[PDB]
């Protein structure tokens, strides 16, 4: 929920990423796990994801903001592979992985991705 700007400039196409993130995966907003730690994360990342939006729109994501939020992120998936099973943590892994893959500063597509 922006605050009415005039489109994103740089790192735009990386941002359009970010919003099917959390379109896809929200918090009660669409599904829930009973399990409460293992649910931390689903919380925690789907949070962190929207702060990232608002920094590309205005160019706030710099080389360290990411460094530090894949070891924020990553760190949190303890929280499934602790109590959570593989197939509760598969949920959650596929978004604390995305998010990196999103935030990642190479993100494009066309010719090819490497």
């Amino acid at each position: 929920g922006s605050s009415g700007s005039s489109g994103p400039k740089a790192t735009a196409q990386m941002e359009g990423r970010l919003q099917e993130f959390l379109t896809a995966y929200a918090p009660g907003a669409r599904l829930a796990l009973a399990d409460g730690v293992l649910g931390f994360i689903h919380h925690q990342i789907v949070e962190l994801a929207r702060d990232c939006l608002a920094k590309s729109g205005e160019n706030l994501v710099t080389s360290r903001y990411f460094l530090e939020m894949q070891e924020k992120l990553e760190r949190l998936l303890q929280d499934a592979h602790e109590r959570s099973d593989s197939e509760e943590v598969s949920f959650i892994v596929q978004l604390v992985r995305k998010l990196l893959i999103i935030i990642s500063r190479p993100a494009r597509s066309g010719p090819s991705s490497g």
